[PDB]
């Protein structure tokens, strides 16, 4: 039962179709990885403040997964016969709460979800500073309470109940949060980072302990029942789309150009050019891959600048021999390509059974590399070696978990020895580490946006710099947080007003979170 | 080079010139409120966007090709007793092509057109429209009297295969058309010319076996460069299918669809159907899914396009199609959700390269006779009501005989003619019924359709401003009543252009009524 509550909360993390709209609408534009689909460009790409769209994480987690995890934790707390499920619940509670606070800032946590259990309504919004304090304390204690000789964890879609891997994940999350606070508090950050490395079970040191939620393959449906079906990855469902021929996932130029201009082996693993005239209405079957034809004919790729739609600017196309040939037996096909020259997200990332990414060994290597550049006491491996290991693991992650074609040693070496190289100054090293992390986090948009904001890399420019300033109703600078749902002023007035007063008296998506020291 | 060959080319060019036919899709079909919703039709004619290049198509095409060549051939065969038949046919076709020019622009070169082969005879004067019409009656009368079936064979005639008696019938029927045209501006001359034509050698077109239809061949539609010099197929039908046929097919205007549907017209679903085009060929109307009966069974409203509307504005109310859901099982690109498919489209029978080039029909002759009888002219012993009824029956049978539409039975015809297709009782009711039925007949003859709407005042059409689209009408609120002269004329035929515009007070505006158009 607590074990069943874990299962459902894991499924809801990427399985909730309503919630996943937030990432397509906002995060993927803010990190300049996708742009051109109507939803992504309209909301995040052009800074449309929309309180209902911004509210999806808040409502989803406080009404469902976070609420239920809190209940289950409470019911198993201080029970020596339930220490493993209780500890696992505490780790997952920290994880879900980290998404909330890294989106909105101060928020209910210590007093959350206690109305039925403790008659405690109107929970205060804990200060982000204090939420992060609690993350380190909860994770450390959970690691120390876990005992493999005790209860079996049975509803775990990440590690199949292996509580030693749960210690590795908890200590890796301590690394992530330590590095998160390293601008505002380098001293505490270094201490937390070093403590985690020394903690029981260690950290995730290779991909065999990557934390990935397992999802199944279910046909993509947008009917009403689909909004209560968490069995499939709903982020992948939306990246395919409710309107998949008009509004697929086109890549942003910032990301496509980072890959292409650096010679990254992942360029045409993450993206392809497809003609979709024969594509299924409900799955990415029967697409025509024109990528190699475009390369052979010298046709320029036209990825979407921040602020651009697939149709604005309208691209320069070409006449496809592949499509002309196909039209002979499939007369609905046209040979004239237009928006097909704009790179799209590859089919490997559009599957109901894509994993729900929580944390990878590649990220741990990048965290270790940055801590080493920062002169923390993290071990005997050079920062450069840790960096190279993180890049290799990030590239292999796509092969292992999405079926992308394997990258040879020669291909990796060619890349790492040219534009993927680590660099020779601290700023170049931190730039390379965090640019590589941004690519790794493509399938983890919550972490991708948090790490862009925290590290300041890549250095992203407003859509105004690309010519789209006339559309920026919600202001010029890329938002650094989302606003609280307006109904909170009705359901939780005092606590909401208190949080807003702490920000200076307004709820503004340009206000930096506590751990975010400056913006870009 | 041979005059008989020049006749063939000029006939083919009349509807075979893919560049020139854009004018009808862009302007005429919107001004007569028969098609609306296709981008081109709504943007230009539906929202009064004046564009001199678009308005110039008839002038440029005819004066550089078909009319020029007809004039050359007429000169080469004139005053030669052994060439009287080809010469007379050329004179009749010359009048026909000239009538389209003057009914579009007003005063225009005629007596002085097409010289230049002579010497420095460039810079022709614009003959006054009133005089052009007088010349039409004289030319047609003389050609009828010079024709002699014992003399030269006419060998390249795609209308009548050289049957010169039928050319007499066409010439005298054109005299009826032009006599009725001038019946508001010069009622006494109109009556005299109408009566003279009925009494002339060869008589008029009295049944469908003498309908004047240019025969076109069944060629595949192509929009490549070579297709702009290929006149073998009906290019108006090609354009009504469209260069962008899935995004911008020919949707019907509500004025015309509602006239048909609300009158119980048997032609309603002969001229129009609702289609889902997800599997339709890119270059032909093959593989469309007819949903019309399904909509009727499910009670889904037809949503034809008001004047000024695009297919996407207003966005219509759709439904979920059982037919399409079934087709999606084996054709997964199909969606079952219909949206703009609820807007009636032009039926496939009107989207064929072998659709005839309509010049003049026996149905029109019956409607002209009926109107002349209401006007108390001396036209014979048939009642106006019977002539009207014969006109409607011929107009309906015209679609069966020439477009492959399902035949209308006597019982179906009688049911319509006895109810909402009835002739009516006051003079205004009779004139409205005659000219509303003529408007339907002239659907496949847009030059005549627009002329007769302007001349008769029926149907009574309202500006797109009355349907809510006034904000978009850059070229004025009233529906245009002529097109302006080409900029090529004001640039390179300036003295003659200046003389013509001086007769309109120095103006050259699409709201200025032509001489035969007494009011709007
Ligand atoms: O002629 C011979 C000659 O030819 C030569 O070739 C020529 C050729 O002939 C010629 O045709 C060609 O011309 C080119 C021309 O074709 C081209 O046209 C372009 C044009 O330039 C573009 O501007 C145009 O762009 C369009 C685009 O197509 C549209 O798709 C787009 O539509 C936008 C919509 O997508 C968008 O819709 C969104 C809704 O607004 C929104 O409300 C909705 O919200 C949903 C949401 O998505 C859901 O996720 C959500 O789900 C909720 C959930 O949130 C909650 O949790 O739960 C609920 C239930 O529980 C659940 O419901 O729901 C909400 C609510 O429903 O999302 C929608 C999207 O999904 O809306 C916006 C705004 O309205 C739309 O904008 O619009 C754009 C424009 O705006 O595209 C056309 C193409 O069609 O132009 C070029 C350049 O001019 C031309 O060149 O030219 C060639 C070459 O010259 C030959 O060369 C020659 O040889 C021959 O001779
Ligand atoms: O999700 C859970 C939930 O879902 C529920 O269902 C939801 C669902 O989720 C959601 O997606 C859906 O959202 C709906 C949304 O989809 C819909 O979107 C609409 C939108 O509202 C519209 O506004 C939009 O309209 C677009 C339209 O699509 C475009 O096509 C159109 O494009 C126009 C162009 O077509 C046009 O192009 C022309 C060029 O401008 C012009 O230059 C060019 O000229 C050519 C010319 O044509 C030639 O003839 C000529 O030929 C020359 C010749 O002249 C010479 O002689 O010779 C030459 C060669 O020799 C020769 O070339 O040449 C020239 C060449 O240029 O012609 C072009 C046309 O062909 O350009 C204009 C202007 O730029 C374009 O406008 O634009 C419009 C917009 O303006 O469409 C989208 C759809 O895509 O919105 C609705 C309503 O908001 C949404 O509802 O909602 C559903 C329902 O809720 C489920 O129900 C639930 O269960 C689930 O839970
Ligand atoms: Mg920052
Ligand atoms: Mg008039
Ligand atoms: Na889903
Ligand atoms: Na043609
Ligand atoms: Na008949």
């Amino acid at each position: 039962d607590p074990n069943a509550q874990l299962t459902t909360a894991q499924l809801q993390t990427y399985g909730d179709l309503s919630m996943m709209e937030i990432y397509r609408n906002y995060h993927y534009a803010f990190t300049q990885q996708l742009m051109g689909c109507w939803n992504t460009t309209n909301y995040g790409g052009r800074h449309t403040l929309d309180n209902n769209e911004m509210s999806r994480i808040w409502t989803s987690f406080y009404t469902q997964s976070l609420k239920n995890i809190i209940d289950a934790q409470y019911r198993t707390a201080e029970d020596a016969e339930k220490v493993n499920i209780n500890s696992v619940l505490r780790i997952y509670r920290v994880y879900l709460m980290s998404i909330i606070t890294d989106t909105y800032g101060d928020a209910p946590f210590s007093e959350a979800g206690l109305g039925f259990l403790e008659g405690k309504f109107n929970p205060k919004y804990d200060k982000q500073e204090d939420i992060y304090n609690a993350f380190f304390l909860e994770l450390e204690d959970a690691v120390n309470k876990i005992d493999p000789t005790k209860d079996k964890v049975t509803g775990d879609l990440i590690y199949a109940g292996d509580v030693t891997k749960w210690q590795q994940l908890a200590n890796s999350l301590r690394l992530r949060f330590a590095m998160r606070i390293s601008s505002v508090n380098p001293t505490k950050a270094q201490t937390e980072f070093e403590n985690a490395l020394a903690a029981n079970g260690g950290v995730i040191t290779d991909a065999s302990s990557d934390a990935l939620i397992k999802y199944m393959t279910i046909a993509f449906s947008f009917g009403q029942e689909a909004y209560s079906d968490y069995r499939g990855n709903s982020l992948s469902q939306l990246l395919f789309g409710n309107d998949p021929a008009n509004n697929p996932s086109y890549l942003c130029s910032t990301f496509f150009n980072q890959l292409y201009n650096s010679g990254d082996p992942r360029t045409f693993k993450i993206s392809r050019c497809y003609y979709d005239g024969l594509m299924s209405a409900t799955s990415p079957d029967n697409r025509v891959d024109i990528t190699q034809e475009m390369i052979e004919k010298g046709i320029a790729f036209s990825p979407r600048d921040p602020g651009a739609y697939s149709w604005e600017p309208w691209p320069t196309g070409y006449d496809s021999d592949i499509c002309a040939e196909l039209a002979v037996n499939n007369p609905s096909v046209t040979a004239t390509m237009a928006r097909e020259v704009e790179p799209k997200l590859a089919n490997n990332f559009l599957k109901s059974d894509n994993p729900g990414v929580v944390m990878t060994s590649a990220e741990v290597k990048f965290l270790m590399a940055e801590a080493t550049v920062k002169k923390w006491n993290v071990g005997s491996v050079s920062a450069e070696d840790l960096y190279k290991q993180g890049v290799r693991a990030a590239i292999d992650f796509l092969t292992d978990n999405y079926g992308c074609t394997a990258t040879t040693d020669a291909e990796f070496d060619a890349f790492i020895q040219d534009k993927g190289a680590f660099g020779h100054t601290d700023n170049q090293k931190l730039e390379a580490i965090n640019t590589q992390a941004w690519i790794l986090h493509f399938t983890n948009p919550a972490e991708c946006w948090a790490n862009v904001r925290r590290s300041g890399y890549p250095k992203l420019k407003s859509p105004a710099e690309y010519g789209f300033g006339q559309y920026l109703t919600g202001g010029t600078e890329i938002p650094v947080r989302l606003c609280y749902p307006v109904l909170e002023s009705s359901y939780n007035k005092k606590s909401y007003n208190e949080a807003i007063e702490r920000m200076g008296g307004t709820d503004n998506w340009h206000s930096l979170l506590w751990w975010d020291t400056e913006n870009q």
